[PDB]
DNA sequence: ACCGTAAACATGTTTACGGT
DNA sequence: ACCGTAAACATGTTTACGGT
């Protein structure tokens, strides 16, 4: 596929969610439910590890700690960045 | 072959030895390599793979210890105890 | 310089097992 | 029941490289 970036897809996804906000498992689910070349991708290697690098490198995306407990960080758009 | 105290119990006093009661993952390897005899000469990752997969098992596997985000560039989180 | 892809490496989280 | 040990899997963080 070509269209937007991969730290597009990212923004795109936290935009859609209504805390604005998104654990690394929810982008996952997003990514094949919204884009049909990941339609048939849900199942650890590969783009997923691309959005993590994404992730951590950027600095438009801030890591937050979750309010629940076993479950990984909130990922939102970095206000300042 | 370091004495009758558990990991939970070397965790512990690591932590309790800091000033705000609070240590990274890597500080408390690093306590444990300067402390602990046993643990003086095994400070590389091929010697320590084993007792540092055991401390990142009991902080994550007991109640007593609790992770709270840090609050730096990339840092890993702080290890503190639990109030309870 | 930016992006995608790969890989090493660190940090957390659970599940399983044998010994005391 | 508790502990130590080993290991699978996920989640975060860096570094490198070819192509545009």
């Amino acid at each position: 596929w070509g269209n937007l970036s991969y730290a597009d897809l990212i923004t795109k996804a936290i935009e859609s969610s209504a805390e604005k906000r998104l654990t690394l498992s929810q982008i996952y689910e997003w990514m094949v439910k919204s884009v049909p070349y990941f339609k048939d991708k849900g199942d650890s290697a590969g783009w997923k590890n691309s959005i993590r690098h994404n992730l951590s490198l950027h600095s438009k995306f801030i890591r937050v700690q979750n309010e629940g407990t076993g479950k990984s960080s909130w990922w939102m758009l970095n206000p300042e960045g």
